[PDB]
């Protein structure tokens, strides 16, 4: 499958491809305003995540640090990224379908915008000023806006048990973003693709 990264936002960005345990193409490139970075996803890949990263400092060796997202210090990512970040997510080729949301479960740091390119399906976007509008005690230092769970670390907001509702927190996410989840147990805001579908995914979609 064939993703688009385009960095709409008025500052650089640093994309960033992963399924946890491995890089997806590169992993993580930088992308200055308005460039966009093809890459390669290969078919039945399961719990990809696309995400941007702000305010990085790298070296020669692709050894650094990032402010939001940071990926264990490396330009090319192989793991998830610190939170607060806005996360793109997708699974490809699931009994003949893709699967793809939006989740601020891990927190929100840069708008995003992630739309089929193919045939067959709605996008989804949550592109509200939640940074602008973030409650005190979740506004993270380096930026973004961190979820309650990365925060206070409670069984009722990480949903640890299993059972959980919705909370202060997670209903402020949801308010700004209705098609992002808010929290772990949130009705699902996941679109159905055809299998094999192809994507964009833009930062700051509208500003």
């Amino acid at each position: 499958a064939t993703f688009e990264i385009v960095n709409r936002c008025s500052y650089t960005v640093w994309a960033a491809a992963s399924k946890g345990d491995a890089a997806l193409d590169a992993g993580g490139r930088q992308l200055n305003s308005g460039e966009s970075w093809t890459i390669n996803v290969e078919p039945g890949t399961n719990g990809g995540k696309i995400w941007a990263r702000t305010d990085c400092y790298f070296d020669d060796s692709g050894s650094g640090i990032c402010k939001t997202g940071d990926c264990g210090g490396l330009l090319r990512c192989k793991r998830f990224g610190r939170p607060p970040t806005t996360l793109a997510e997708f699974s490809l080729n699931q009994y003949g379908k893709d699967y793809i949301d939006i989740s601020n479960i891990k927190g929100f740091n840069v708008p995003m915008n992630f739309s089929p390119t193919t045939r067959g399906c709605r996008g989804v976007r949550c592109a509200a000023d939640i940074v602008g509008q973030c409650p005190a005690k979740l506004k993270a230092p380096g930026g973004g806006c961190n979820d309650a769970c990365t925060v206070f670390q409670t069984s009722e907001y990480c949903c640890t048990t299993g059972k959980c509702g919705p909370t202060e927190y997670s209903r402020f996410f949801k308010r700004l973003c209705p098609d992002a989840f808010s929290y772990v147990l949130d009705k699902p805001t996941t679109v159905t693709c055809p299998g094999s579908s192809n994507y964009r995914v833009t930062f700051c979609p509208t500003a």
